[PDB]
């Protein structure tokens, strides 16, 4: 029952994402591992259906768990607290050219392995835009702002994807986090994050993805 | 194959929607009938999975085919002209309290039946908002603005749900329409529409839905 | 102590909406430690205004926010030298307004020099058709970036028929002297046109604002 | 098409502000409307030396000087003698935003522009206030009619000193002074260059060429 009895310095990850972009369905499975207290993780992802993906893989990567964030003692850690029962999140990602991606993740724990059930649905990406033409290169490191609204935990961030050449293509993230049991809610705070595709094959059928994240009381 | 030879004044509809709202999955199947040249249709919808639905059914009704719109002679009818091959659409529905629904429909034709494969995904509806509390009454009649930008047919409209107690709840609709084959694009125009839930049982597991729609040049 | 319990306001705004120029002058009074103010505004040029007056009201001074003792007050610290701000207001239908205010202090009066420029409001939209009612009370988020203070808020204008028309506000505030920079904090505010004549030639405008930490 | 000659002149005044600091610039130029080419010389009158990248101003300093093939309706040449106006938002990737307007009139063989320019929220360390921009990449404006109104969108990019780009989303609304036949959707290629300037940009020679196309 104690959340600190169902977590270890090293935890495993398994996931499946089912999704569509502009109405074209795809599926991806992942196997990974991370260090919840260091706030680091990595995973290998394989496209199972709908490959070669006709859009920029970067729209997916922030969808592939804030348990993997380093929380100082002085900030309530909603995510580590939620276990063993787990938590879910919902997110809209509203891109500056009108592309919008909705995603959800239901995170459970069995043994030492977090299990993700992910849904991803993106619409209205212009054929000529950086997503459909695969001209993206990386997410700039940024800072999520976490706060409680009407009794739930929210996360907002203005994100920026670096392009070929590159300059930046902007996206507004709005996340809602919901523990499955009643967990003590934190005060407003911040989570720095840095996500990287470390390697991939030509059409991103195979991707090795890394992230690290750290919570803080100020920006 | 002339698009007018694969359509009749009376056509049938079959559909399946698979979806989720705030991460909770559901599925609905529909059978309907419509008069494409009158711009009228109705259908009966049955929840197959995820009932009783915990959200306002009205968020779904506009996702449950512009074939059922009356087009005057001076406006190119992209929708009827896309058959027999058919067409698809993608839409974002951005509600005023931050709730956002994305939807798609892939529309094919088998005999005198249109067949829809629909996906619906809504996120970030607050628990105390009119959608999750089922405080919506109807979509106000409105007018979709159609236009062509960068070789693609689009439709925009600022829709509004009436609420119980008298308020309104606004939603920005942005649709992109794509024919399976290359079809002549129209010039900008408008589609007036009126959508109604004519009957439903208590938990909306059964719903009878009507729409009528008419294109004009204005 | 250059900030008194009762302070006056004089202002001039020059601006344009969709390329059509106008000018407005204001005189007012406020209680900076109580976080309230009111003013009377008069259209001097470009009247009758062909657009919703509500787009202007948040442009017509965070010194009139009540700050508790445990939150660093960037604005009150800035006087006698004062401060300036610039802001973009990006409406959901693509209308965008840019505004600036340069704020000085002359004895007992704050003096505002304001510029306001709005473009791309559709003729058929709520702004050009004057279908807005009021701004909903909301909370600005204030935080430091690059030695200067920022304020962001997702604002909502209620419309005549019920619903809301949204606008993202992004403000940069710049003190004219070195002050202590605050930690992240919030400002609740409530703005209300208390009276106006039919074409808004004359407007009485009220605000109250309060900073908080949580 | 008789109030428009193969050789036309240009006169303009821009009044504006960036981050609250006002400035004013005047310009005199010449162009070939049917060849889609123009140039002008521009002089800073107030607010010099300008403390921001001149490049933010250059696309504000007239689609009459775009070469239109016969098969695309030319909204701009059709506007005259009465003329037209435009309004535009330029939303840069770091949050800096510039709004601009131009009212274009015709006096004999000379187009006259009344321009307003206002930019806010350019960060002190960014490429605009640090004057680290080099030139606008050649791009293509996408023109379309929505709800009876002619609009143009383009994702523009400035190349930066030392490499890379700084992006900007342009959204323009065009408005003829009289009822003019609306075109179908189409594209305008453009290339804009500062060909010469002095050290502080008090003097600038600016060239543009633009061509409309289908597809």
């Amino acid at each position: 029952k104690d959340p600190m009895s169902v977590i270890k310095p090293d935890m495993k990850i398994k996931l499946r994402m089912e999704g569509a972009v502009n109405g074209h369905p795809f599926a991806i499975e992942g196997v990974g591992l991370g260090k919840p207290f260091e706030g680091k993780q990595s995973m290998d992802l394989k496209v199972k259906e709908g490959g070669p993906l006709p859009f920029a893989y970067d729209i997916l990567t922030t969808v592939f768990n804030r348990v993997f964030a380093k929380y100082p003692e002085n900030i309530v850690d909603y995510f580590k607290q939620s276990f063993p029962e787990g938590y879910s999140w919902e997110r809209s990602m509203n891109y500056e050219d009108g592309g919008i991606c909705n995603a959800t993740n239901d995170i459970t724990l069995d043994g030492d392995c977090y299990i993700y059930e992910i849904r991803f649905d993106g619409v209205n990406f212009p054929a000529n835009g950086p997503v459909m033409q695969k001209r993206t290169v990386k997410w700039e490191p940024s800072t999520e702002k976490l706060y409680v609204r009407d009794g739930v935990l929210k996360g907002d961030v203005n994100m920026a994807l670096s392009l070929e050449g590159g300059g930046h293509y902007r996206c507004d993230f709005k996340t809602t986090y919901k523990a499955k049991k009643v967990v003590q809610l934190p005060d407003y705070h911040f989570v720095d994050h840095h996500i990287e595709i470390k390697s991939h094959d030509k059409d991103y059928s195979n991707v090795n993805l890394h992230e690290h994240a750290e919570a803080h009381s100020e920006l």
